[PDB]
C-alpha cells in the first residue's frame, strides 16, 4: 500500500486503462460483477474520496458514485459496493497513473480487483509496466486492457 | 518460432495453464471461440501433429481434434481450426512447458491467441515467466490463468 499519499492530488478525471482480478468471473464478461470503468476521483476536504464510475447493469451502462471513507491506513479506505469492502491505492504519480485494488476482506482471493488508470486517453507502456510490476504479488488469474476507443465501445452500446 | 524442434517429443500429455489473446472476445467466456484446453499432441510418422482438446460450445465439452498439417518450416503447421489458419510452436522443452500461438493469416491481429502447456497439472512460475517474455511485445488485450484445481476439471470448471 502506498506511503506519502496525498489524496487531494488525485481528483480530476481518470480513464481505466488495465484491470486484472485474483478470480477469472470477477471480470471475463461484459457484466462481470467487478467490470467497471473509473471516470473521476473527487477527494473531500475531511479526506474521503468519492469514485465515479460506470457499470453495465441490464443492458446501459450505468454511473455509481462510492463513497471511500478514511480510515488509520492513509491509502486504505473502507467501502460498502459492488460487494466489497475496501479500496487500497497502490501508486500514483497524480498527473500520470494510478494503481488501486479493491477487495472484500473477508473473502480476498475472491474479490480482489486491481485497475491502471491514466489521465489521458492512450496506451501508457510504462504505467502498464508499474501495473505488472505491482501485480506480480498477487495472485491474479485475469488481465484485461482497452485502448481509448475499446473504452468507450464499453458504454456505446 | 522455434527452430530444430522435435515433433515426436512433445507427443502425450499436457494441460493448458495460461492463455492470451489480442481480442478479448476471443477468450472471454467458456463459449468463446478460441477457448480450448488441449489434451494431447499426437504428432503423425509424417511429421503433422494431431491436436486433441476439449471446448465448451453447447451445453457440452466437446471434445474435438484438429489435424495442423506440416509446412517447410519445423515450428509452423496449417490448419483450418476454429477460424485460424497456423500453429506456431514458440518454444518447449518437452517435459515441462510448450509454448504455442494460433492465428489466420487472412487477419491475424482480430485472430491471434497463444497458450501455455505444461505436463503435470501444476502452476509452473518458470513456464509462466517464458510465456509472459514470448508475449511482451504482443498487445494481447486477455490473459487468462487456470489454477491446479481446474488444469483436471473438464473444461476447466
Ligand atoms: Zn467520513
Ligand atoms: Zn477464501
Ligand atoms: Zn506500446
Ligand atoms: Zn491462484
Ligand atoms: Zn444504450
Ligand atoms: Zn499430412
Amino acid at each position: 500500500t502506498m506511503k506519502g499519499l496525498d489524496i487531494q492530488k488525485v481528483a480530476g478525471t481518470w480513464y481505466s486503462l488495465a484491470m486484472a482480478a485474483s478470480d477469472i468471473s470477477l471480470l471475463d464478461a461484459q457484466s462481470a460483477p467487478l467490470r467497471v470503468y473509473v471516470e473521476e476521483l473527487k477527494p473531500t476536504p475531511e479526506g474521503d474520496l468519492e469514485i465515479l464510475l460506470q457499470k453495465w447493469e441490464n443492458g446501459e451502462c450505468a454511473q455509481k458514485k462510492i463513497i471511500a471513507e478514511k480510515t488509520k491506513i492513509p491509502a486504505v479506505f473502507k467501502i460498502d459496493a459492488l460487494n466489497e469492502n475496501k479500496v487500497l491505492v497502490l501508486d500514483t504519480d497524480y498527473k500520470k497513473y494510478l494503481l488501486f485494488c479493491m477487495e472484500n476482506s473477508a473473502e480476498p482471493e475472491q474479490s480482489l480487483a486491481c485497475q491502471c488508470l491514466v489521465r489521458t486517453p492512450e496506451v501508457d507502456d510504462e504505467a502498464l509496466e508499474k501495473f505488472d510490476k505491482a501485480l506480480k504479488a498477487l495472485p491474479m488469474h485475469i488481465r484485461l486492457s482497452f485502448n481509448p476507443t475499446q473504452l468507450e465501445e464499453q458504454c456505446h452500446i
